[PDB]
DNA sequence: CTAACGGGATCCTTCCCCC
DNA sequence: GGGGGAAGGATTC
């Protein structure tokens, strides 16, 4: 297998700047404001002229404004970055059939069958490069290698408007010297889960019995990170169908009281069931993001599709559930439709 | 009505019903 | 012993 994967560079604040090109070359933030305050939010993402400075995605609004209160503020417009998206992945199609449209900024593309060798591969990933900013004028990085995780692998190394290889020879070398904690699907929690058993790299869970390393970090990531150890990881392109749709709003204020939450809990269905844009679900959970960040949900599922008016009156009984069986003020209510036909 | 913070989605684990 | 569905967790974007 020689997989390709392309990851558009700084998206959200890229595309922002193709729209407005007196944007580049100064920061550029692009923030999801929360209404509860002014500048109450957090940063989507940010150029790297913003990076360089302590900038980058998760970091409240008001932090970034205290580093650089000079650079340039933007509301986020995630629609315009799915058209744009939508428009730069049928671009990929051209180089395969085989593709995994991973997220809005990334996708997976199977080169098995129309290169030969690590050198060809390469240069299609040029090919790509330059069609998608002939097109649309958006830099992106790919990521070449043997299975989709050392592709991502890559990318992430040469990612700001990259293109780098890494052949069987270094994921010899990656498997041993690799920190874990680089490897995708290995966020904090599992990395120092693994580190206090004394894996910190990938050859590591080799040389460790199996049922201590599964009863820390479960079955599947065992499996996985063995896995890539021993090289022996291949998971197929697949075309990836979306399984859910929702939307969770912030209430200006914390509460408890069925009636002041409501409208919030019907604006997210209102939203939701426009973004479901035909496409019926029979299942619906309601979700509540607590005082504390800490996430409840109740949900249940129907023999039939779910119409916008059953998804109120059920959303009010699994919302009560969740009253019922919680302590806790409520400060987000939303909602997601799944199971669909 | 301005208050230390978004939002969307996936896969997996755990528990429990059930064959 | 496992298949299945609900709610919680960890991840990533
Ligand atoms: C990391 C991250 C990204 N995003 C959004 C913003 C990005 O435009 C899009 C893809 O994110 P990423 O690909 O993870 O980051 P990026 O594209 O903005 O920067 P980079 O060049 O390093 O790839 O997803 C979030 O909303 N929250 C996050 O925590
Ligand atoms: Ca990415
Ligand atoms: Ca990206
Ligand atoms: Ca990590």
């Amino acid at each position: 297998m020689i997989v390709l994967f392309v990851d558009f560079d700084y998206f959200y604040a890229q595309v922002e700047e193709v729209l407005n090109p007196s944007l580049k070359g100064k920061p550029v933030v692009v923030c999801v404001f929360s209404g509860r305050f002014e500048d109450s939010g957090a940063v989507a993402t940010a150029n790297y002229e913003a990076r360089k400075f302590g900038v980058k995605a998760g970091i409240p609004i008001v932090e970034a404004k205290k580093i650089l209160p000079n650079a340039v503020y933007l509301p986020m417009r995630k629609e315009v970055y799915q058209q744009v998206s939508s428009r730069i992945m049928n671009l990929l199609r051209e180089y395969s059939e085989k593709i995994e449209i991973a997220s809005i900024d990334e996708a997976y593309l199977d080169i098995s069958d129309k290169v030969r060798d690590y050198r060809e591969a390469y240069n299609l990933g040029l090919e790509i490069k330059n069609k998608i900013l002939e097109k649309e004028k958006i830099t992106v990085t790919v990521g070449i290698s043997k299975n989709k995780v050392f592709a991502k692998i890559a990318a992430d190394m040469a990612k700001p408007n990259g293109i780098k290889v890494i052949d069987d020879e270094e994921v010899k070398r990656l498997i041993r010297e690799l920190d874990i904690a680089d490897v995708p699907g290995i966020g904090n929690i599992t990395a120092e889960k693994l580190k206090k058993l004394g894996i910190n790299k990938l050859v590591d869970t080799l040389s460790i019995e199996f049922d201590k390393l599964k009863g820390m970090i479960g079955e599947a990531k065992a499996k996985y990170l063995i896995s890539l150890a021993r090289d022996e990881y291949n998971e197929p392109i697949r075309t990836r169908v979306r399984k859910s749709i929702g939307r969770i709003v912030t209430m200006k204020r914390n509460s408890r009281n069925l009636e002041e939450i409501k409208p919030y809990l019907f604006r997210a269905i209102e939203e939701s069931y426009y973004k479901l844009d035909k496409r019926i679900p029979k299942a619906i959970h309601v979700v509540a993001v607590t005082e504390d960040l800490d996430i409840v949900s109740r949900g249940r599922t129907f023999p039939h599709g779910i119409s916008k008016e059953t998804a109120y009156s059920e959303s009010v009984k699994l919302l009560q559930k969740i009253l019922e069986e919680d302590e806790r003020k409520i400060r987000r209510i939303g909602v997601r439709f799944s199971k669909f036909i």
